[PDB]
């Protein structure tokens, strides 16, 4: 049985070291625009190919996600797929995908779709 | 066949959640950080960036259990590391074991462990010794 979560996330903070690297924070909203959690993440630009590892906190548990994105695909508003794994609460033990894209081609909020199930 | 890397890492920047961010909880629930990475001869050779989330308090103790995901950039490649730790163990200067895998360069294709310990709590950069041991994922 799949667990499915649709989110909207907006960046509130980003630090960079200008192989650029970054850390960031996002507000997480449900589809009704209600504020329900937070994402923290880090990024390293491998070759432009970026590699992300992040953690998402939701009212009922926590998830880690990770993956590799081409910068230009993000900017074309293509769907990016990260792998993810529940780390606590309702998501514990579950694995799946976090598929997301820039919602609006400015502040660049994203829509993200998480699907997890037993491993 | 085993690749071993020994580092010292020291925090240079940290941010934690602010009041009002996380409903019902104060700063401390989540963090991002940066560290300077040094070799065993003490030369500055790279950077680590990371994030932390509190999972829960251990009902058997009251101790905080946290989860970390981080990335380390070295002159010859990059590694991703992640894991859960009990903060009691960390502050007691026990050795903490995280999983890690290479993401580029010399470490591409490699998997193993990142075992670390705080070298000093007095030093507000909380220097750690980290020992990474990696082997080929391909059997």
């Amino acid at each position: 049985d799949v667990v499915t979560v649709e989110l909207v996330e907006k960046v509130t903070k980003k630090d960079l070291n200008e192989g650029m690297m970054a850390t960031y924070w996002c507000d997480v909203f449900d589809t009704e625009g209600k504020h329900i959690g937070t994402t923290v993440g880090c990024m390293d630009i491998l070759y432009l190919v970026e590699h992300v590892a992040e953690q998402i906190r939701l009212p009922d548990g926590t998830i880690m996600a990770w993956g590799t994105m081409n910068r230009s695909d993000v900017l074309a508003q293509k769907w990016i797929t990260y792998r993810c794994q529940g780390t606590s609460g309702r998501y514990a033990g579950l694995v799946g995908t976090r598929t997301w894209r820039i919602q609006s081609l400015e502040s660049y909020p994203i829509v993200a779709k998480m699907e997890l199930r037993g491993a």
